[PDB]
RNA sequence: GCAAGAUCCUGGUAUGCUGGGGAGCCUGAAAAGGCUACCUAGCAAGACCCCUUCGUGGGGUCGCAUUCUUCACCCCCUCGCGCGAGGGGGUU
DNA sequence: AGCTTGGTGTATACCAGGATCTTGC
DNA sequence: TACACCAAGCT
């Protein structure tokens, strides 16, 4: 069904959000807007506040559930251990709580007579340093532990602190002695400082390390006088960690032998590589040229090259001395960084490190390990390239000489050179043995050998290749199922135009120190604004604001002239000039005094200066280097440091500083990725060209092509002054898609310029005939555009979150409540009877036919019946007895003997039953914990459709209509809803509406909405799909700040977000013609029902099959 | 060659929560409640694998990611000689 | 008595390195 | 952070 169209593709990729179009173009112009699409998503976080990604939150789980289990392991065998020694344990039970305490104090203070005591303090000690050994560098081994100085040095000041604070001195001060001491001299104190929560100092204050918990074992050893390999064999037992390694498939593969996995810094055949390679690109010069080296020169600077053992050979010393001619500079392609007097000849040319390093340690502990030392000098070449190929990448899960535990521990801690070069180590001798005989360079090794052709590109990565990051991988999904379903539409696209806009390889950090630094930018600004307005200006420029600026810091001081200098003698002077490769920027103006203003003359500032007479430099930046941060102004303490160097260092200024340099299209780790990704889909599909713009440039696209989007959503003046931003509404993302159809990089560069000559104040039009051919060409794109805007064309959906699979409950577990059985019970205690049978019976008691729960909270259910017997299955429930109930009237479930609430909910049911005129709605909220409490978290369940047994809290706490409805059997399920799905309520709107919402809908009528919760039984929350809760919020904060900046519709904007609709399902689900949009990835909603989410009318949908 | 970021990954730590305890203090002082700490076990529910002592309990891995679950169609990587496990896409 | 709305609890925070990029000279 | 959950107010 596909009809090939010519059409382009545009993407404008957000943080959030991405915007998606596919254009159909006649004759360079735009024809017809095929799709339009904003795909709001969220980066793939997990943690709404800390920023942290749901694969990081995995990770974390991961790595805690295995560490419990490594712990626990070697806690056992700690434990046989000690039963080797025949060493007690410390008890689970019946145990004073500071015996363990006591016992170091003891062991470590005095030695102990009785046998049997001091076996049992010691097991009682040993076992409680495994419990409470403190933290290690995890790639320290146990001789590396050993090996630190004892006590150590944070320990050390903990002590010193511990007598100034508690005037007695015990000896020696370890931790065991002095955390006993402290409980037993000040009972309830706390030993370590907790998080967040009326004073109270704790015992410890800094983290305990391994070496002090050790330390304090041996001085143990020492007193009890113990024998010195039960001592290492405690100490082994009790340090026991899992080696931190580095897993395989997470190691880059060769792009020429795919099959095998990267290779080292350390393996020998890098640094040979490294040899021959930068050898190979020095070129001689002779015959009035730059000829490349010949073959005995080449053997003869390798060899001198392989065979040292220290940082000797500079490339000072190889043109003149191996290379054998007269002059330095003689040689060219040298790649390092140029400077004069050869600067990149005075450091020194690449040799065998790794050699050089084992060398030197062999030098060091030859006598230790002469097998070693032996098996290195006299063994093949080949094969200890191996061994260190063995042993620098032994720090990988997936020992090959397999030799005893400490013939090998002289150099199992080694650390030798680390890193991972691009290509394997079989490809690096591939490519060796074809470089020192033939002496050709890698350009042609690499051809030859595994026979790529003269144009071979290491390949690049698909369109269903993941990149590991979260951001990434969302517009990336979102990308490709939108390319896919395009080119499945109207074929490949004939080009393909994408812009990023900020907002990446960040973690979002610099999120908060944006909205925290433009809070100071647009609140400094206001003290310079209103007492320049009490002065009396009237014409406001930013320049009078940074001018101001300057003077309320530097105090309106010509610092190298004196002459205390007023507004008018400000004289805003640019360090670097234009002329010499600067920019408008905040860091190039100091103030001046006229005499030290134009004095410069374009040459380095405070260069030409110092070589002359009444000023000179080594005062003024000390000074600057000395400056106190003030509290109230422009600059934050994180840009503070920053600023205060980059002054110091344009200020001393040597030499020329280059140049006018303009942004050359890739620059971030999304655009390359995505590019690279476009670029295969391109080669495999048959797409022309692929580019990737920024900015900001279609901005400037859609206000040279007089484009507003007030214009084509008709929305309201949320600003008294101007209109609003694009960001209120989320359809302009697709906008500007469609307006990214339109441009090429040569456009693009032009309006850049643009936005560099206006910003650099203007207004200035832009002049090319590649421009203005531009222009002529999408001059009807915004006829398109309002064509598009008033059809309800351009979509904004969410993806949808299907997956039963994440968090199923809370963290936090409760204590159970009881309840006895013959008592008046009511509706909350009966909802809250943890165990399903006791449940089962207790509903077959109030209710005999009844399968499911129906009993208002506050309702008395049963009397105190004290006659009342429980028959289960296995036993009999007596009336005293007791039962266990949940703490609290909400849905919870059983782990690990306790309580724990359920977590958010995963969908909601939607019920519908009565007259089909007028049909009363309730919604079964279903939480992951229902689904793991049903046993439906197994594979090959339909979760949204699959019943679930009455004693789930979904059954327990859904609505009390609901119950009723469902028991008289004329409720169905007639549909899902998740955190996601879209409302559409048609032309009508929301004609139920009531309160602050009405209000709301006179000034944003708007016709869809989002789900983003279920807050209680009855209630649904929505927000309007197309308005931006960003945006929202920042009205909110310009609201609590500033003076009625904001209209009306404003100011209903701001009350109503972020809480939005909280909206009864009655209400919503009463309205007809209310449709649930699951949209296609072009933005069409799905309504053939095939093996996909379809869209759906809770009015008119049937039942299931 | 080189200063550094981001993304995870691996190894840990200290709290916290719940169950079992209790050193000190407070109520009860007959009695067992509370608080401050500390000791100990667990810290997603669970699923697969292996014992042989066909049971009785014990060891290893996976388990909050890839936002259209499962089902069904199409493509791709590894192993199979179809198909077991990972990815992807599905137009309204 | 049912819908609007206001407030509030929720596991939390560190360390040392290693692998994929990205950079920016 | 925002969602689920707890009451008070408004009519
Ligand atoms: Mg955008």
């Amino acid at each position: 069904g596909t009809v090939p169209v010519t059409w382009r593709l545009g993407v404008d990729v957000g943080e959030r959000s991405i915007g998606l179009a596919a254009v159909s173009y006649e004759e360079d112009k735009p024809k017809e807007i095929l799709a339009a699409v904003s795909w709001i998503h969220d980066g793939g976080v997990g943690d709404e506040r800390s920023g942290a990604s749901r694969l990081a939150l995995r990770g974390m789980a991961r790595r805690a559930r295995r560490l419990r289990r490594f712990r626990r392991a070697r806690l056992r065998d700690l434990d046989m251990l000690l039963s080797e020694l025949g060493w007690t344990p410390l008890p689970d039970k019946n145990v004073s709580p500071v015996d363990a305490w006591l016992a170091r104090k003891r062991l470590a203070e005095e030695y102990v007579v009785d046998e049997t005591e001091r076996r049992r303090l010691l097991g009682y000690a040993v076992s409680h340093m495994a419990r409470h050994r403190g933290w290690r560098n995890p790639w320290t081994t146990i001789k590396d532990l050993k090996n630190l100085p004892q006590p150590s040095d944070s320990w050390e000041r903990t002590r010193e602190s511990l007598e100034a604070r508690y005037s007695v001195s015990l000896e020696p001060g370890t931790v065991g002695q002095w955390a006993g001491y402290l409980l037993q001299r000040a009972p309830g104190i706390r030993l370590n400082p907790t998080q967040q929560s009326l004073s109270n100092a704790t015992a410890f204050e800094t983290r305990l390390r391994q070496e002090d918990v050790l330390w304090e074992l041996r001085c143990i050893a020492d007193v009890q006088g113990l024998p010195e390999d039960v001592v290492s064999n405690v100490i082994d037992a009790v340090f026991c960690q899992k080696r931190p390694s580095v897993p395989a498939e997470r190691i880059g593969r060769d792009p020429l032998d795919p099959s095998q996995l990267r290779a080292s810094r350390a393996c020998l055949e890098f640094q040979e590589y490294r040899i021959v390679a930068a050898v190979a690109n020095l070129r001689i010069r002779d015959g009035s040229g730059s000829r490349p080296l010949s073959l005995e020169e080449r053997n003869a600077v390798i060899e001198a090259l392989l065979a040292q053992t220290e940082r000797s050979l500079t490339w000072s010393d190889i043109a003149l001395e191996i290379l054998k001619l007269p002059n330095e500079s003689d040689l060219t392609s040298v790649p390092e960084e140029d400077g004069p007097s050869s600067l990149a000849y005075s450091q020194f040319a690449p040799f065998d490190e790794t050699s050089a390093r084992i060398a030197e340690f062999i030098a060091k502990n030859r006598r230790k390990i002469p097998t070693f030392a032996q098996w290195w000098q006299e063994q093949d070449r080949t094969s200890r390239s191996d061994l260190v190929a063995a042993l620098a990448d032994n720090s990988i899960a997936g020992l090959l000489v397999h030799l005893p535990d400490a013939e090998l521990e002289a150099l199992e801690g080694l650390a030798l050179p680390s890193g991972r070069v691009a290509y394997s180590r079989l490809t690096l001798s591939g490519l060796t043995r074809v470089m020192r005989d033939d002496g050709v360079d890698v350009h042609n090794a690499r051809k030859t050998c595994f026979g790529v052709d003269d144009n071979w590109r290491p390949p690049l990565p698909a369109l269903h290749e993941a990149t590991g990051h979260p951001v990434v991988d969302r517009n990336l999904a979102i990308l490709r199922k939108f390319l896919s379903s395009a080119t499945m539409r109207w074929g490949p696209p004939q080009s393909i135009v994408v812009e990023l806009a900020r907002g990446a390889s960040e973690s979002r950090e610099r999120q908060a120190e944006e909205e925290a630094a433009r809070r100071a930018h647009r609140k400094a600004n206001d003290r310079i604004r209103a007492e320049l307005r009490a002065s009396g200006l009237s014409d406001p420029s930013p320049a009078d604001l940074v001018r101001a600026r300057l003077l309320e810091l530097y105090d309106c001081h010509c610092m190298y002239c004196g002459a205390p200098i007023s507004w008018e003698n400000s004289e805003l002077d640019h360090i670097v000039p234009r002329t010499d490769g600067g920019s408008n920027r905040h860091e190039n103006l100091a103030i001046t005094c006229g005499a030290c203003n134009k004095e410069k003359g374009r040459r380095p500032f405070a260069s030409w200066a110092e070589t002359s007479n009444r000023v000179q430099l080594r005062d003024v930046i000390d000074r600057v280097q000395k400056l106190k941060y003030s509290g109230n102004m422009y600059w934050t303490r994180d840009e503070f440091s920053r600023y205060k160097k980059s002054v110091v260092a344009r200020l001393k200024r040597r030499t020329s500083d280059p140049e006018v340099i303009q942004s050359i299209e890739s620059t971030g780790y999304a655009a390359v990725a995505l590019r690279d990704r476009l670029l295969s889909y391109g080669e495999k599909n048959g797409v022309a060209q692929v580019a990737v713009f920024r900015g900001g440039v279609t901005a400037e696209a859609r206000r040279w092509l007089d484009i507003s989007i007030e214009r084509l959503f008709s929305r309201v003046a949320i600003f008294a002054q101007s209109t609003s931003t694009k960001r209120l509404d989320r359809r302009h993302h697709a906008v500007d898609a469609v307006v990214l159809t339109t441009l090429t990089p040569g456009v693009a560069k032009t309006l850049a310029d643009a936005r560099s000559r206006r910003v650099s104040a203007s207004t200035e039009e832009p002049q090319s005939p590649a421009y203005r051919q531009w222009k002529e060409s999408c001059s009807g794109l915004g006829d398109l555009l309002i064509s598009t805007a008033a059809r309800d064309s351009i979509a904004v959906a969410a993806p949808l979150r299907l997956r039963p699979t994440g968090a199923l409950h809370e963290e936090t577990l409760r204590a159970f409540s009881e309840h006895t059985v013959g008592a008046a019970w009511k509706g909350a205690e009966l909802r809250r009877i943890v165990e399903p049978e006791v449940y089962a019976a207790f509903l077959a008691l109030t209710d005999p036919g009844g399968r499911f729960l129906k009993v208002s909270p506050s309702e008395d259910v049963l009397p105190a019946d004290e006659n009342r017997h429980i028959v289960l299955s296995d036993r009999v429930l007596g009336p005293r007895d007791r039962v266990k109930l949940f703490p609290d009237d909400r849905g919870s479930i059983r782990v690990r003997g306790g309580a724990a609430y359920i977590a958010s909910f995963h969908h909601a049911r939607v019920f519908r039953w009565g007259s089909s005129h007028s049909p009363s709605f309730a919604l079964l909220r279903v939480s992951l914990a229902d689904l793991a409490v049903a046993g439906l978290l197994r594979d090959g369940v339909d979760v949204f459709t699959a019943e679930l047994p009455p004693w789930t809290p979904a059954w327990r706490y859904a609505s009390i209509a609901l119950v009723k409805a469902v028991e008289s059997g004329d409720a169905k399920q007639v549909g899902w809803l998740v955190p996601g799905d879209e409302l559409d309520f048609g032309p009508e709107g929301v004609t139920t509406a009531a309160g602050d919402l009405s209000m709301f809908l006179k000034y944003f009528p708007e016709r869809h909405w989002v789900v983003t919760g279920f807050e209680d039984d009855k209630r649904i929350n929505l927000k309007p799909a197309f308005l931006s809760a960003e945006q929202a919020e920042v009205l909110r904060t310009e609201r609590s700040d500033r003076p009625d900046t904001l209209t009306e519709a404003g100011e209903i904007l701001a009350q109503f977000f972020p809480r939005c609709w909280r909206a009864t399902v009655a209400k919503v689900l009463c309205h007809p013609g209310l449709t649930v949009i699951r949209r296609t990835a072009l933005g069409q909603p799905r309504w053939r029902r095939g093996h996909l989410p379809y869209s759906w009318r809770p009015w008119s949908a049937d039942p299931w099959s």
